[PDB]
């Protein structure tokens, strides 16, 4: 009779046994990230492998952050740890013919495209706010090059950390040391400072200023100007003199001797009473 | 058959109870697929004792290998006219932090880092890489390299301009050395201090133009200069002892005494 | 009854509703929160979103690991070669008025480190390669407030343990260049020291083995340690002083004074 109809009920409708309810459907969704946004406590790993990840500096990258709508930063990395077993980030590559870098900087902008800044610490340490390796005997360690126009392609400014005048007597600018290799080194013929002009200039090698006065330079023909005076623990060679306040060699010195004593031996051998 | 009737009352799924497919599509495509997708939101990462390492391998909060996969890691781009802080932020705040915020473990062929600063429509006071440490105990920046025949820091001036003079008032290098900002009374600072702590062959300073050599610092400290060159002042020598060494004062009064004396006894002694 | 019709309205059909089984298969495709694998593109494209530039909890990534051990973030390669670089960032608009990266850092290593690894064979490659097309500005500039260190360290290492292996390299090379595409020449300094408030150090100091080799002083005077040359003519002032080199004029005046010295006893004996 209706037995059918109470059959087919039990046949084409779900039992809530074999089907999520919808409040069992929200604890299974709350555990999956939303697009719109959320909070990931464990590792999120990336592993692409034929996904058709690009190398563009626009839209390519494993992870791509395009913030052209939107304020903010792209990425933020904070610690607050006392101590901690890494660093916050950390990029690597493995293979000697790896043939791009680690990190590109493309810059188009009006403030500094990297800066890195190292607050006071409550105790002075070793430690810098950038440190540069190489093992490469190849290549440069480091490279930069500029195109300014009345300023420098590197600035260095060392500002005295005390009020007192004294306080930093051993600091410099730029501190430079020449080292034999560490393990078993024999020594090194390696040179401090090179300057060269390839192309050749017209403007002062080495220019050397206090108070912004002119105090020593070396001109773009090798030859300097000292602004006050000055030792040689040595001998200096130099050419005959031609003008008045040049330094007279042992050569001109000896010559002008010479001529006065056969001047004069000449007069005491002629006179007559 | 009341009984056969209350027993679908209880075992089956009401509507009202249960996601349709239809709306659990909807649901799902809120979700961040395996596969990939968009997010439009923040995503925060708030690891907390879920065993997070700092292999520089298979370690961090996020692990990017790039091992089976052509393109870039990671990539932060912006088209923004303006914006209200930078693309990429790394902060550490407690001074006893004892790790890097980065660490660049690089092999390969080319540059490891490599920062561009593309020419701007109006030039400006910006910088490619700035650098600023308030740590009195440290240098602001190290570089080592184990160059064979190199600069470990090499340093380029190109003129920005056709016109040979344009670039008079630039430098390669420019160094300035100041007194505390607030409330300095002044400054004993060095410019440029060169060592060999192991000790050097080489010249420790070497100037050239056009390739030739032009002014040098031997390792002995005695120096080469290619041109007439001038001291505002007095230059203190050592006596020469050869005939284009500089003559002192010395020499040159003791030359002059041997003649006088020589002459002045020859004038007392000798007869007509 | 037609009981049966509301049981027909009220209850769902199999063929319009997901299994367990079906919903776990969808469910086990999306990101759990405690973590997995993405073998995808993520692509983060905020708008309107309400993405802060804080430095502590802004970012559409942020990272916190105060309250974890281990790195923030580690991108890692073994690929024998590659298209592009790991990590990229661009600004493309010249009126941007941020940087691409800025590092805040506490603490007591070094912030960034940045280190090149022995190679197989040498090759022209660095750490670290910075170039700026922007006349009115450093390519880089650095600050730092050192008691007794220098500002920037450099140090030239060996490679090698013959001592005269690394005899072409240095410390510092700086090199001073004509435009590239037409350049007529240049007249850009090599290094130019300062001390706009004036310093009592001395501008340039040498030494080797940690002894004084040469110096500049702060007056520009200098002090040279051993036998040196000019290839020209060295003007001075006239010597007040028996080590003080000699000027032509005080050779001629000295030699001047004796000769009118001896030519007055000449003119002046009797016998
Ligand atoms: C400091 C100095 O004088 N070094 C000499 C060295 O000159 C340098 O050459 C490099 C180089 O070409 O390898 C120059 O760096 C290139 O700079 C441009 C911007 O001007 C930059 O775009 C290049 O980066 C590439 O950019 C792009 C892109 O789409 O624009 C994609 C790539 O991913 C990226 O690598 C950059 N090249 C590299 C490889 O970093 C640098 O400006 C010069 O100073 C010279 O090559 C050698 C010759 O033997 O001598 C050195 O002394
Ligand atoms: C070509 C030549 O020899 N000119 C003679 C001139 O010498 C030049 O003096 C100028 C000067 O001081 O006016 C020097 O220019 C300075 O160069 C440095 C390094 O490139 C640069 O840092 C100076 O900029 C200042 O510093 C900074 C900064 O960020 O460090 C920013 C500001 O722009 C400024 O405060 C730069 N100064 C200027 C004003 O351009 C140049 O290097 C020297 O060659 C000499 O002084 C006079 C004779 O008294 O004759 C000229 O012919
Ligand atoms: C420029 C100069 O002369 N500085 C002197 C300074 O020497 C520098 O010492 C540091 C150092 O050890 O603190 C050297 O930096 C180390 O370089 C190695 C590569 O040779 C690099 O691997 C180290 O990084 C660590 O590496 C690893 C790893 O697994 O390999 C893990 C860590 O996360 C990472 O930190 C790197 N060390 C640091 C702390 O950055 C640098 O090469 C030297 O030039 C010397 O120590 C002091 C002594 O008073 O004097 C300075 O003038
Ligand atoms: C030890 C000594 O005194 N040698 C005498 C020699 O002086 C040497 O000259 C060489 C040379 O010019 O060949 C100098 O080598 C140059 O050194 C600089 C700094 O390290 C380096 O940049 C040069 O490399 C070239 O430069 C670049 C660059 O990017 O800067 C690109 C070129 O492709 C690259 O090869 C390097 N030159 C070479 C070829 O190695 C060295 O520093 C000087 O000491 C002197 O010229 C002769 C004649 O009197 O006698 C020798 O005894
Ligand atoms: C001598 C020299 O090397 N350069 C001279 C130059 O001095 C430099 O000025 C910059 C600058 O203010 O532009 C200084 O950099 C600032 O350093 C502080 C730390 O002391 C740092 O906080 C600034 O960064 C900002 O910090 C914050 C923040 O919350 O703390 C937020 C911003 O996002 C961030 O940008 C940093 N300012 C920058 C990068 O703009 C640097 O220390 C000085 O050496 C001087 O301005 C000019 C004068 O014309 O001459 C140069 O020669
Ligand atoms: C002010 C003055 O003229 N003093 C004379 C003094 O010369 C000074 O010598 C000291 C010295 O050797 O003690 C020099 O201090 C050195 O300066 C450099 C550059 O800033 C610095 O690197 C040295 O630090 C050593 O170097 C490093 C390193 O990583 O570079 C690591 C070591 O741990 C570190 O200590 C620094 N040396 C020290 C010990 O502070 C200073 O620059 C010179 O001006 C001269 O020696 C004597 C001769 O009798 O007279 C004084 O008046
Ligand atoms: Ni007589």
């Amino acid at each position: 009779e209706t037995n059918s109809k109470i059959t087919k009920l039990e046949s084409s409708k779900a039992d809530k046994s074999a089907v999520y309810s919808k409040a069992e459907s929200k604890i299974e969704l709350d555990k999956k990230l939303s697009l719109t946004g959320g909070i990931v406590t464990g590792q999120l790993q990336f592993k692409p492998n034929k996904s058709g990840i690009k190398p563009s500096s626009s839209v390519g990258g494993a992870i791509n952050i395009d913030m052209s709508k939107s304020e903010g930063a792209a990425m933020v990395m904070y610690t607050n740890k006392d101590t901690t077993d890494g660093p916050l980030m950390i990029l690597r590559s493995d293979k000697d013919t790896f043939d791009q870098s680690a990190q590109f900087v493309d810059y188009s902008g009006k403030t500094n495209a990297v800066n890195i800044v190292m607050r006071q610490p409550s105790a002075p340490n070793f430690s810098s706010a950038l440190n540069i390796t190489s093992a490469n005997e190849g290549g440069s360690a480091m490279q930069i090059r500029g195109v300014e126009k009345a300023l420098g392609t590197l600035k260095i400014t060392h500002e005295n950390p005390n009020v007192e005048a004294k306080y930093d007597e051993n600091a410099a600018a730029l501190s430079i040391d020449i080292v034999k290799k560490q393990k078993g080194g024999k020594g090194t013929a390696a040179q401090g400072i090179y300057i060269n002009s390839t192309s050749g200039t017209a403007g002062k090698m080495l220019r050397i200023r206090n108070k912004n006065e002119d105090k020593f330079y070396v001109g773009p023909d090798g030859g300097f100007h000292s602004g006050a005076n000055s030792t040689v623990a040595g001998n200096l060679t130099v050419k005959d003199p031609t003008s008045g306040k040049h330094a007279a060699t042992k050569d001109y010195v000896d010559e002008k001797i010479a001529e006065l004593k056969k001047l004069i031996l000449k007069k005491l051998e002629h006179h007559h009473h």
